[PDB]
């Protein structure tokens, strides 16, 4: 059925895989089944991943005192503190996720009724493109993020540093793949497991921007709907019931999207402020030279896959506002035969709640706010380049 | 008649001369019979002006590569890639513009209409004399651009660098026109050619703003007559038919934006931050010192052509905006004897919905607008003249 | 009578004294027979006057290019130049001041009545107070710089500098009062006329702001009546003839203060520049040293004219804006008995036309204007103690 | 009972313990014996504080005199100044004190009855948690900044600096304590009174946040009450004398707002102005390096309590705004049956009023101004650590 846990749970599993968010039940087609439950495999699951994550971050933390935290090295600090804050805020999410796709199914029973319809693109297949997408960008940035490391590791083995070093697995272990054998001991085990580990991590990082435009596609699915809806009956003459019970479904789409704000708020807090904060970096690495040209094409797609996946979640979340504001511009069409105080209410409501996604009621997600947040960025590279300008 | 469409063809014919935003039947007196069909000359002539600019476009690109690309250099890079790109979204614009100009034409009858009235300057001669405005000073910008270029290289020519040279036209083509001859063969034909190209690439650059503004003055012209038509009914005590009406013509008016701004955000976006980058260019280049007199005259008067067509392209888009808000305070003066409603959601529409020109929602064409752009540009330049501070 | 004209006029004919703003029957107690008409003393003296203006401006702007025009030297440009603007945009405010106090005398008839009151201060003190404390602190900038001028310049004679020259007007002239003698012979006469002309030429750099806030206490009188009128029937049932009165009165407020601001939009975009130019200025010279503590408390005492001064001409266009916010909260006092329609127009104005003093619509004088202008002069100067850096 | 003073006094007695805020008879358990009378004990000893705390802050002026004035040596001017200006502001708050709890009080008596309840924490345990928490961190900041100072000095005297001499209680003063014996004599009398001025001082600085919190709660207390009721009746039919009613007490604490907002502004602004100094001035201090670990743990401690007493009480006053909106969400869920325009009138108004604490109208403390407050720190920084970037 075209429902949103229906449409999640295919990757829901693939996260709880990798033991993202863990609740139990998570494979059942039934929503309330779902539970968080200490007494079972998932949180075990997840608790052996976390104190992995947790091992990394330390033994990281402890490496990079040792040698100094630079802005340069924060990365690792960011990038582990920001999986394992996606772990706690992910927990933090699961203990209401029973309750918060409980009312999130509650108020898309109406939307899956004749009154509306599936334009082209059903939520299953509407999260499925754009969530197999940004798994393949993942995968491919993780893809040429391993092949910049072994291919600039062993055509750096071919000229000098011992040339008589095989490249190998355990090899690019214990060069490429530091801040682990300080604190850990070297075995072709814990190696396996620390790549089990990382692609764990990254895909952490990754999923957290998935999951936000998870939520957004399915909030704008229902508010496209709505407003299909509300094109449908431009050149008619509307009944106040049905401006009465399009008012009362928008009123429960926002209804669903404060609740998912108060439950995703740490959520949407961490993702936005790592995107920032990746973002940021990788333009103040925009003017600078790279090694090798596989290194070049890594970097770029990294470049493009980062600016391109935050402004496409971004722009879904602002979707719901610009969904909603889609509508207004029917509404206002509306004559002066069905006024009916209803329509005054819904356009006021529109016009004035600006109802998107928020991080902590800090900013609301919308497309001013992405050209807005575009400015910041500008405005912060132009003091960071000039931050960094003697290193390059 | 006095029609946006018999307002711009004076000017879409020249424009379709250097081939841009190709359409057949652009001669036309009639709106209907313009389509954007392969099968006929206009759609080849734009597909060599393309291709000339394209290979005009990577040559350049080869030779800044070979060279190295710098902030000084990349004017080069967003000049043509603006071209291509305006060429692009052209042609996007006409797979609409038989839709666009029958929209446009179909909500612009009813101003044609007794109720309404052609105060001094009729859209023919508005758009006219704003249009040969910026038509002359983009020949005058060209004209002194070569100008400088001839004479700088001549009065440098006659001293060292080889007097003997006679200055020529094929001696400017092979040093003040590079990037051409490491790609193509030097010939007075290519050369010529060469020339025709570079004014028609300048031709597209400056009527990118000059489109965006005979847009802008298509819809304020329509605006000022609903402000006038209110504010010809200023102590008079008018009937709900009449604010019914107006109303209707507003929410067309408001349907046209709407639409003219879908089918031109692509448009819009490439000549504001078009603009965005060229302005920040020469206020960039204001605090340095030129070569002659003469390259003084050209980049000033580049300097308030560039600031002022930035400065009046936007300024007429948000007329679109304070036409709108300027028949709000008419409609505020409205006594307690005819407010009957409909002057109430008309009074909330343009107070609320902020009609005017968008980039992509990102954001709205206004004065207010301006004044932020004003303050941003000033800020990034008190960054960039400390970015570029030991260079000059 | 408590009149806007009859508080002006005592400060308007001091400003035609040095021929500000020329108006033939500025005395007059009536403000019907103030003309803007060639054949009489006024624009003569004014012409005089402004070519005085303009040979100033010519001559140092010939010296400041002879010496090399800067940041530091481009002080007297902006000085002399928006001398002459104020000059320029003064006979444009006095070709409609004929009928600008006509529509303000008009509009505040009603202002005068038994339903207002003159609460302490009439509008004839009111302005005079604060007129009479900008020309004082007027007076006292140009005394002690005069002060600080002579006395560093002669107890600098006393030491090297030809100690046998005697302090002397004439000297002083000379050598303290350049960019005046490249062009004009030397001469008693000439200098008691460049003495005369250089007050005259502060007086309409100090009478632009004070103009201004002139203006924007006349406004905010009858706002405040108005204010105090909505607050005296706080707790009594009010009539709707009270109300649509009321809101009467507020309408034809707004519709002075447009007017106003169309004839005043050149004067105070100029006001608003220049303050921002000349603080700016003031601020970026707060962390340096001057020579003698005379010269210390001359430019404190600039610093902090300047600054309050923008401060309190900006907070009283602003009050504008604050008084008309006032009564909303008054209104939003208003049991269900009496609303009546009136009030609820009535607040939605006041809660949505923001009215208040405008450059050109580009920016509002508000309060919340005044903060934004704060932060943008805090963060131009955060930009500008790294501009001049190295030279302090 | 729960009310505000009796929630306070126990606070307001420990600050006039220290002489903050002088009133007569503030351990009265009614709120109308408490005055500003000149006549008895309090005044008296907020003057002998006063002329203390003025000796110190004029001692520190010349030492900070004689040796230079710079942002680092500003520390203390701010400090010094700001507890004298937060005595000033003090005093004229309590000049309204008696009316500020009149009207607290008056208008708090309809939020002790049953229409409303108290949820879990009372005022009185609501307010003593957070101030408890307040005294308890600024007690600690306190703490280890004397433990800080005697371990590092003492720690300092075993490695050279004479190490003969014994740390002790008078040595510590005429060390670590300067800029109070250039003009008060030496004496173990005056050093202890010195220690009482100086935890005095301290206590009024944080004693500033501390009852601006104090104030933010009490006033999202009732605020919490409104919600509250407004839920209760979610799902039932309303009468519209509950809607009234509601709307009353609601305008009621919008008045109380106003009113301590009249009454605060001076201490409003000097907070938000202190606490911007000071947790810039911290964060300016994060990228450097401190002597020993007791600093740094002193250090941070600061930074943690000034970063987030600074987030808590803007968050506080804040949260005065967030309640006021989250009550509109409860609205928008009314049905068609009971909409009696009340509802709409309450709508607009926590729609359009912005009802929140404010400065001097310069800005309205709410998350929204939170986040735009944390990104002018953090460009505010982004310019700072360029400004004192070759000092570190
Ligand atoms: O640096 C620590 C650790 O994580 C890195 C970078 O933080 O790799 C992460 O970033 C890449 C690129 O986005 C991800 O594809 C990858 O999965 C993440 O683990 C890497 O250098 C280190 O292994
Ligand atoms: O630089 C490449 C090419 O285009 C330039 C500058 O980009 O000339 C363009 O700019 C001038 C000034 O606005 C236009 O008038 C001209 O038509 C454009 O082609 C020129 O240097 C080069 O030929
Ligand atoms: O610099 C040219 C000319 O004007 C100055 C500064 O521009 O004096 C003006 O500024 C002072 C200080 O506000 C005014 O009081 C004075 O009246 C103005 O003329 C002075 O240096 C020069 O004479
Ligand atoms: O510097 C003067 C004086 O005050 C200081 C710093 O200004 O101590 C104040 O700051 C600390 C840390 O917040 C407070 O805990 C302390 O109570 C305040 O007095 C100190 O260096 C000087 O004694």
């Amino acid at each position: 059925l075209d429902l949103f846990h229906r449409a999640v749970f295919p990757f829901m599993f693939l996260a709880q895989c990798v033991a993202i968010m863990p609740l139990v039940g998570i494979r059942e087609s039934n929503p309330r089944r779902v539970r968080f439950a200490y007494k079972s495999i998932p949180m075990f699951v997840t608790l052996i991943f976390m104190i992995a994550t947790s091992i990394l971050f330390l033994s990281m933390f402890t490496h990079l005192l040792k040698i100094g935290i630079t802005a340069k090295n924060f990365v690792g600090l960011v990038f582990f503190g920001c999986v394992l804050s996606a772990y706690v805020v992910f927990i933090r999410l699961a203990k209401k996720w029973p309750a918060v796709v409980r009312i999130w199914t509650r108020t898309e029973i109406p939307f899956t009724k004749p009154p509306y319809e599936i334009p082209k693109r059903n939520l299953s297949r509407r999260v499925q493109l754009a969530a197999l997408a940004i798994i393949g960008l993942s995968l491919g940035e993780h893809a040429l993020y391993q092949v910049s490391a072994i291919l600039s590791y062993t055509r750096r083995i071919q000229m000098c540093a011992n040339i008589t070093t095989v490249p190998s697995f355990n090899n690019y272990m214990q060069t490429n793949y530091d801040y682990v054998f300080q604190l850990l001991p070297y075995s072709p085990i814990i190696a396996v497991l620390i790549l089990l580990i990382n692609g764990a991590c990254t895909f952490v990082w990754n999923y957290m921007d998935l999951f936000i435009m998870m939520i957004s596609k399915g909030l704008s699915y229902r508010f496209e709907q709505i407003t299909t809806r509300i094109r449908k009956l431009e050149h008619e003459e509307v009944c106040e019931s049905v401006f009465i019970q399009i008012r009362e479904h928008y009123v429960k789409m926002c209804e669903l999207l404060e609740f998912v704000d108060s439950a995703m708020s740490s959520l949407i807090l961490l993702s936005c402020v790592n995107n920032l904060y990746f973002v940021c970096y990788q333009l103040l690495n925009v003017f600078n030279k790279l090694r090798w040209p596989i290194n070049y094409i890594y970097f770029w797609y990294s470049l493009l896959y980062l600016i391109g996946r935050t402004a496409f979640v971004f722009l879904t979340a602002a979707d719901i506002n610009e969904e909603s504001k889609r509508g207004l511009g029917v509404l206002r069409r509306v004559s002066s035969r069905s006024w009916c105080v209803e329509v005054e209410r819904l356009i006021f409501q529109m016009t004035t709640q600006t109802v998107a996604l928020s991080g902590k009621k800090f900013y609301f997600l919308t497309r001013r706010l992405l050209f807005g947040m575009a400015g910041t960025i500008v405005t912060y590279e132009l003091v960071l380049l000039q931050f960094d300008e003697p290193n390059r």
